[PDB]
């Protein structure tokens, strides 16, 4: 008797505890159903996978630089001195069943975590979800993104590897040593000595499995709590206002689709972990200060750092008996970058002056200046990222390495300007397309007028029609407009039988007029709610 | 202008957010001011300290069994092969400023965590705090205690050491490989091979810095959430009923005193970490399977297990080609212990039949059977714990080791019975003391009656007095009774000047009158609240 058991357990829970009010309150919470709002979920989902994979990896990884001979299965590295960390990474790849798969999906999940964070940040930036109600969210999210990047760096740096080892040498050692006042001191504190210090990998392990994931989890808890209680923002629409959330309640619909999206994201990550090779460390011998590779890139989320190193023209300064290495520059760069990312909503509200409680999102086209700024930032990020890959780009695409370096050098100043101009004009053009469709209506096939040979596109008004042919123009309300009759109720009733065979005409009828009635009732209900809001 | 700044920040928070209702509700929550209710806080506080210390130790500890010669500062262990984990523990003790202090306070905080969990469990059990609402909090609390014991085990087992190494060898290896069906399989999965397997310490590190701490943190969060939202239970008293909480609000008083208690507990822990030496691993040579010492004990929270093994009469069984080693027994016994701990409240409500929603605690004396059971359990635990020390007890207190073993063996059945009988009769005698105080009143000095030589105690009634001398007997109400005229308004007006010099008689008179009136106002408020509640 499962129904009776469920009732009894509910009564026990509500008799010991009293969550009925609270449980109902969240089960009834409405979440907007825009696809873009799922972007952030991806990151969360990816994050979860990382945790689930990370713990597994912790059961088989020994962080240390204790030199050891492999003496393991992988023949091409036998008797070769390697840190215990590299030996255990090799053991996970080869010695433990599924270990290659587990660490592969872990690294793919790290990459997806980074990429989905970037996509979510772009979404919220261009849609203006960071305004008055939710700057703090932005801020923590920015911090969150930063942490992710660094943890990723500490992730592929954990298995002491030639690629990851040279990445540590460049970034941590060189840049930290370059910092003027305390740079050498910070370097000696982080490594407990010079670069090959014997307490680096254990410290990175502690930072990467315990500290940074814990901080990220706390910040994600804060993020999701704010989004939950600062109820999600929404795009402008028919019944959508600054004082309501139009969508689907949590329990019936939103929870099911969120869980299904987590399942499908996990499936994508598993398929990648199987079919795609990520960080094949065995090909990468154990780290040695002398051995090198030509590629020598970090994961894509630090490629912008590496490209900024490459493109910055070797500018150093030499004070009284002191050196300020060019590496210093990148540190300042990151500062500014982060200092501008974390603080952006406050600069936006200081310049624009928008200090109002904004709950309705803004289409990126409706904010040409911010859309242009974000496109410029994305262009600079892409330029830096590809500059980090200028070695490989030159190798595969035959372009001289100096030519690629100088293309990046001139680009980091020119390409942002061109992209800003183009994005500004593009946003204004999208606005004008919206205005044109409002004032004329959707476009269709051409007809030749009866008496003469006039050719007219035979538009479709979206609103009331004037006494004559042309309609009354509608007022833009910040919502997307249909540029294709395709997406209206035109030519959209295929036979509902099957792909191969039909269903009886009575069944097809029943179904099609039922769907027509349902969608008309949806439209009518939204319109009636809209009118009831004001009227 | 700190007032203006605070007002502006509050307005900004309440404009971006709307927590005024929630903030007020959590600021007004009432928590009873009984000392025993702070006991659990100790554990939480100590837990926090562990985290704060644990992180510090993760920046300096290298888990591994990579054999290395010390070649460090500690001369007595130089050129001796040992694990990198032991080398880094020694470096923390000697090579890191304050590292010895930090790890000593970490171990002392682990011991205080265990002891305070154990005392808090004693409080909850004897007071019936687990009885209906809060039965789950007992289960989740009992699972915190088990996790804490295992966490401490993996902690002092973490720095590969002679004492901790032999502890691992005994418990984790022998008991695990003694289990009939899967003992060897579990042993090989845990160690990745035979006992000294090269993956043990890194896996224990993963379990001890992240996994088990994470589970404990989540369970503690659930525990505190339940206590917070299942309003904390209270002892019976004047204005206290099943349907209220009498005490102090959170912010002005409870929060300040809780913070001060956290400060005082961390001060005690720091004082212990400095003045008291805990786990001098440098004296404990690096673990070698052929080496062992006489002591060979685990931390107190696990000693009972060892004690059990010492006192269990070497009973084995030999099925067809197989053997169940006597070690198995302790595991089974351990199971039983936890099996009887996690599932106690349900056994209590099955035997007594008492499933009512109890928000008022009950004094241990008021429940003689449960008090006797708890005393019996504590007696068995103490017997086992001291049996685990029978080596040291025999050494210092000259008793033949065989005599101590057999004393423990006979005791683990006799002493619980004697303690049960004594505690039952003691609880009933305490009840009778309370009943006679109610019937007759408090006791005082003796007087010889005027006409004859009668000597009378000169009692002092607590309630209405009958027409003649003797008072109407009061009915027990589940609250402590005053057994000393000490603790009433008797002989309690010392000089308020100072310890050395007086204050002017006017100031003393004003102060004492004000305190006297304040006590009347408090008692009167409680009395009117009582009368309004009942009538
Ligand atoms: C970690 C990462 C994983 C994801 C975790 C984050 C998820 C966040 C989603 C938020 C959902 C949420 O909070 O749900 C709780 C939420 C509590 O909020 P509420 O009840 O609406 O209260 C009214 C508002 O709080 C009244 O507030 P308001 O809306 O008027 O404005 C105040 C608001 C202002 O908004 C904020 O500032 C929120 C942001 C807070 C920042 C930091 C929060 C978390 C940071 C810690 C990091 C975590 C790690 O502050 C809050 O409400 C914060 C509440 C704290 C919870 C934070 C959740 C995390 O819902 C419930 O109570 C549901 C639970 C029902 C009880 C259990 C049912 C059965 C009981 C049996 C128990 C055991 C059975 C054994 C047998
Ligand atoms: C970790 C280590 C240490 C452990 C720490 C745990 C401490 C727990 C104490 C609980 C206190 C608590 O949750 O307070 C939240 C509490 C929410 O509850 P409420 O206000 O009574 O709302 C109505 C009830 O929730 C409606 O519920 P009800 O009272 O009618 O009964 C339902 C109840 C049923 O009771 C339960 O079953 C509770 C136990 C749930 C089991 C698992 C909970 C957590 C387990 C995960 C482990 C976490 C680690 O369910 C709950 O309320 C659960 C709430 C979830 C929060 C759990 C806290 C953890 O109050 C607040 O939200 C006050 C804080 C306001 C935040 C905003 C203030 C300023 C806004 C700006 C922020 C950022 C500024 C940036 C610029
Ligand atoms: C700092 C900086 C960016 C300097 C300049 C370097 C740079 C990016 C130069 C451009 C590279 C190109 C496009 C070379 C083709 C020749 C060329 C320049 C033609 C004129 C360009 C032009 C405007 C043409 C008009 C039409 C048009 C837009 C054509 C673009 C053609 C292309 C390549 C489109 C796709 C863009 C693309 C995927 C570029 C490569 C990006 C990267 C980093 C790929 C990395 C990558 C590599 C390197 C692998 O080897 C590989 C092997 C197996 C599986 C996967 C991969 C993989 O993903
Ligand atoms: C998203 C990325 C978009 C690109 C952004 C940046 C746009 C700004 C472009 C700036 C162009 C600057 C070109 C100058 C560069 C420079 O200064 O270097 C020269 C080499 O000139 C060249 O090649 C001309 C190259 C010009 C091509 C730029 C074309 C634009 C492409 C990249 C756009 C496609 C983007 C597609 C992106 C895909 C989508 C992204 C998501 C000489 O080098 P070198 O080789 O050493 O020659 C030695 C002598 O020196 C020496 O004397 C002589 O003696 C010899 O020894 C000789 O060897
Ligand atoms: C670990 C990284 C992150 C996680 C797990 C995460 C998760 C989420 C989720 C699930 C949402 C709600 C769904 C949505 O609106 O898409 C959200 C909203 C938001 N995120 Fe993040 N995000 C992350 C990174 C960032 C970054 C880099 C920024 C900048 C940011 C700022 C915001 C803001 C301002 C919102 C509010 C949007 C709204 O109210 O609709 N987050 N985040
Ligand atoms: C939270 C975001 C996280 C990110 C972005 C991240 C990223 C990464 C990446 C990219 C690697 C490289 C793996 C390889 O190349 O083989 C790695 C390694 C590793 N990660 Fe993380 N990780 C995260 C969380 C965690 C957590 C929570 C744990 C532990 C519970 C963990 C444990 C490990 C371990 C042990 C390794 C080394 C094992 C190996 O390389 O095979 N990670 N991490
Ligand atoms: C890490 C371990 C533990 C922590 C941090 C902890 C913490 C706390 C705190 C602070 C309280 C409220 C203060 C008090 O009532 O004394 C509490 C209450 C409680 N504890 Fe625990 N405790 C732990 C272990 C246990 C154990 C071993 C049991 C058994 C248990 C059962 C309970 C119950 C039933 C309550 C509610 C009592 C009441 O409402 O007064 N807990 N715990
Ligand atoms: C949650 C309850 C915890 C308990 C009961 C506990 C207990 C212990 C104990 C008794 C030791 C022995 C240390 C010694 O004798 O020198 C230890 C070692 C250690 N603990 Fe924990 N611990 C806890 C949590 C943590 C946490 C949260 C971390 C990290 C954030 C941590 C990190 C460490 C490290 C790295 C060591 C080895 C360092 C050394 O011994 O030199 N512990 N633990
Ligand atoms: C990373 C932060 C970079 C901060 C640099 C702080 C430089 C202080 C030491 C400069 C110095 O005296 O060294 C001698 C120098 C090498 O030779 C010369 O005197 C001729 C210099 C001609 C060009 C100067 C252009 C300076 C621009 C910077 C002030 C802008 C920084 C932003
Ligand atoms: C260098 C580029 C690169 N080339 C290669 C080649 C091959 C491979 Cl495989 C990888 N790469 C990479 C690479 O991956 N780079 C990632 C990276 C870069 C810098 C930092 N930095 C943290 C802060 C430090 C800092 C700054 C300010 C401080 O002051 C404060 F904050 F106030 F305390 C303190 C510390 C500088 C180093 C991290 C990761
Ligand atoms: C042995 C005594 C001792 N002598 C010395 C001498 C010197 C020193 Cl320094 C310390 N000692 C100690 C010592 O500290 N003992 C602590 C101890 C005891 C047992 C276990 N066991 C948990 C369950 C495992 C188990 C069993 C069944 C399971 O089945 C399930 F639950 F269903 F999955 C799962 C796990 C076996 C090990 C741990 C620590």
């Amino acid at each position: 008797d499962f129904a009776k058991l469920a009732a009894a357990q509910g009564d026990a829970i509500d008799s010991r505890y009293h969550p009925s009010a609270a449980v109902r309150r969240q089960l009834n919470k409405v979440f907007p159903t825009h696809w873009s709002f799922l972007l952030g979920e991806i990151a969360l989902y990816s994050f979860i996978i990382l945790l689930l994979t990370g713990v597994w990896l912790t059961l088989f990884f020994d962080p240390s630089m204790a030199h050891v001979t492999y003496d393991g299965v992988y023949q091409p590295l036998r008797g070769v001195q390697m840190s215990r960390a590299y030996e255990t990474a090799l053991d996970i790849s080869f010695e433990v069943r599924g270990g290659l798969f587990v660490r592969q999906v872990h690294h793919w999940a790290a990459l997806m975590f980074a990429a989905s964070i970037m996509v979510h940040l772009a979404r919220i930036f261009f849609t203006g979800a960071f305004r008055r109600p939710r700057e703090a969210n932005w801020v923590i999210g920015s911090l969150l993104l930063i942490l992710a990047m660094f943890e990723g760096f500490f992730g592929y740096s954990l298995p002491d590897d030639l690629l990851s080892g040279t990445g540590i040498r460049a970034a941590l050692s060189g840049i930290t040593m370059g910092i003027p006042v305390i740079g050498t001191w910070m370097h000696w504190a982080l490594f407990g000595g010079d670069f090959p210090g014997e307490i680096l990998i254990p410290r990175l392990y502690a930072l990467h499995i315990l500290l940074i994931p814990g901080i990220i989890l706390a910040l994600i808890g804060a993020h999701l709590a704010l989004v939950w209680f600062q109820k999600h923002t929404q795009f402008p629409g028919p019944g959508r206002t600054e004082t309501n959330v139009v969508g689907v309640r949590v329990m019936p619909v939103f929870a099911v689709k969120s869980g299904a999206f987590f399942a499908m994201i996990t499936g994508v990550l598993g398929l990648m972990g199987g079919l795609l090779t990520i960080n094949p460390i065995w090909n990468l011998g154990p780290y040695k200060p002398s051995q090198v590779s030509a590629g020598s890139q970090p994961d894509f989320y630090m490629m912008w750092t590496d490209g900024l190193i490459r493109l910055w023209p070797a500018w150093e300064f030499y004070p009284f008996g002191h050196t300020i290495p060019q590496g210093v520059w990148v540190a300042v760069g990151m500062g500014l970058v982060f200092a501008l990312l974390i603080a952006y909503p406050f600069i936006e509200k200081k310049v624009t002056g928008d200090d109002a409680h904004h709950n309705l999102l803004q289409r990126p086209r409706d904010v040409p200046v911010r859309t242009a700024i974000g496109s410029m930032a994305i262009a600079l990020y892409l330029l830096l990222t590809f500059a980090c890959m200028n070695d490989i780009i030159a190798l595969k695409f035959h372009i001289s390495l100096n030519a690629t370096t100088w293309i990046g050098r001139i680009g980091m100043v020119v390409l942002p300007a061109i992209v800003y101009f183009v994005a500004y004009r593009w946003a204004i053009s999208l606005q004008r397309s919206d205005r044109e469709v409002l004032e004329h209506g959707v476009e269709t096939g051409i007809i030749k007028r009866l008496p003469h040979g006039a050719y007219v596109e035979l538009h479709q008004p979206l609103g009331p029609v004037d006494e004559h042919g042309h309609p009354i123009p509608l007022e833009y309300a910040g919502a997307p407009l249909p540029k294709r009759m395709n997406k209206l109720g035109s030519g959209g009733a295929p036979g509902t039988g099957s792909f191969l065979f039909p269903d009886p005409a009575v069944e097809h009828e029943a179904l099609t007029e039922a769907a027509h009635a349902s969608e008309h009732k949806s439209l009518t209900a939204l319109k009636e709610h809209q009118d009831r809001i004001h009227g």
